[PDB]
Formats: structure tokens, sequence, C-alpha cells
């Protein structure tokens, strides 16, 4: 019903993101803060593995159990892990307060034990007009990540 | 089913611990290495929460879903999270190789999304002769921890 991810990297990006799901067939509330970001949009995705053995690279690809194309969170055609973009202000702080009905904290699409990643660049939401757009949204390198763990 | 925990803290203690469970009702193999430790025994436990918001303290208590008293891994009376001690050599390296049939990587009591912790002192296995012994094993402070994540 409740989880948390503490985001850390090799640079200045750090944050804490909370997840809450009241019902198993209900939406997941996702909220928290990330700091140390460049002003503007940054890709925000759940990746497949909760493996930090080689930094954020070890988390592997976007969590995509249904083998779909990359999209935005509002799209029917999207990865389970496609949570779009977070927005950082001029002081580099991104306040996050979204709701999603595709991710879950239980069942086959459970994101517990997987990795939340915030990216270098904006997610183009599959609308970038190149092959990479429908794979990763061209969001670039992984600035910070954290395993999604069970919280009180 | 496979998992991994990358142990980090505020000091020299770091390690990678792998988990593998070939069958959902079979033993979990736990192996890896921890370095930066003092020579001797160090408490080695799964804690309830995969929460690193305030360091290793945020992981909360020993994972104990069946509400049992603290013990050693061989004891019938023990917490699910009671994996005993790891032994560090004169170089400060603990090679970990154990099998456990109480913990699981799947089901309602799965340890995926929870926290693996290595401790300052030896776990006394509930035989230290005081109140704290039968609660936590008197293993002292938490030197390093990591959320247990899904691995490839
Ligand atoms: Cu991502
Ligand atoms: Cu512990
Ligand atoms: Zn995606
Ligand atoms: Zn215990």
């Amino acid at each position: 019903t409740k989880a948390v991810a503490v985001l850390k990297g090799d640079g200045p990006v750090q944050g804490i993101i909370n997840f809450e799901q009241k019902e198993s067939n209900g939406p997941v509330k996702v909220w928290g803060s990330i700091k140390g970001l460049t002003e503007g949009l940054h890709g925000f995705h759940v990746h497949e593995f909760g493996d930090n053995t080689a930094g954020c690279t070890s988390a592997g690809p976007h969590f995509n159990p249904l083998s779909r194309k990359h999209g935005g969170p509002k799209d029917e055609e999207r990865h389970v892990g496609d949570l779009g973009n977070v927005t950082a202000d001029k002081d580099g702080v991104a306040d996050v307060s979204i709701e999603d009905s595709v991710i879950s904290l239980s069942g086959d699409h459970a994101i517990i034990g997987r990795t939340l990643v915030v990216h270098e660049k904006a997610d183009d939401l599959g609308k970038g007009g190149n092959e990479e757009s429908t794979k990763t949204g061209n969001a670039g390198s992984r600035l910070a990540c954290g395993v999604i763990g069970i919280a009180q």
C-alpha cells in the first residue's frame, strides 16, 4: 500500500519520492521532491531492475512487461514505467505530485523492488520523430536513482 | 527469482549481496562480499522497510511478520529477518555464503522491497542475557544497508 524511493547519483541530484496505493485496482499517488536539477523538464521513469551494482546503469531498461512502445503517462500506448517528466524551477528543485493508474504496488505490474530514475533531459513522450523516441523518449543519461522499497 | 542489495553507509563498509530462489517453496541462496568491516562477527538482518530517507535507521525493526522473538537463523523461534552473523577476516572482508528456508523472495512475506543491514557488532542470537538481546541481539549500530531489489 505504501512505498518510497530515495534518489541518489554521482552528481548533485538527490530526492525522495513517495508512493501510495489505497486499493489494488486503484491509482498510485506519487509525490515528493528532487533537487540539484537543471531548470526545466526531466524524464521520470520506473526501470526494470532494483540493481544498483553499477550505479543507475544496472537498473536496466524502462519497465515494460507488456512490450509496448514508449509514450507519455496519459497515452494508452506506453511502458508501465512511463511517468513522463518532472519540472525543476530556476533553483533546480522539482516538486512532484502526480497520480497514475498503470503502475501498481502489487500484482504483475508491481514496481516494488524496481528502480525510479530521473534523467538528464526532457522525455519527448514518443513524439521526438526518431527511432530512439519510441524506446526511451530521448531523456538521456540517468542523473539519480533509487530502489522502490516498502514504506510505513 | 533473483534479487540484489547494494550495501552502503557513512563509512568504509560496502558490499553486494545476491539472493536467488530456484523454487518459490525452496531455500533462498544468499551470497556476496562485504568489505571495510572490523575483524570478527557482524549482525546480518533483513529489516522491515525499504526506506532510506534517514539512512539505515529508516529501515525500522527486524522484519518479523509472524511476531516471534529474536533468535539465530537455526532457531525455530526467530524473526523472518534473523540471518545471524557474517564473519569478516583480518583484512575486513566478509565472504557471505548461506542458504535460508525462512526468508522468501515471493509471496505475502517476500523480502523484496525491504532492507538488508550489516551491523557494528555480533548478533548475540538472543543469548546475551538482557532485554535488548531478545529484541535485536545487541548488534549495535547499523554500518551499511541497501534495499533488496529485483535482479536479472
Ligand atoms: Cu528512465
Ligand atoms: Cu539488523
Ligand atoms: Zn518508456
Ligand atoms: Zn531479529
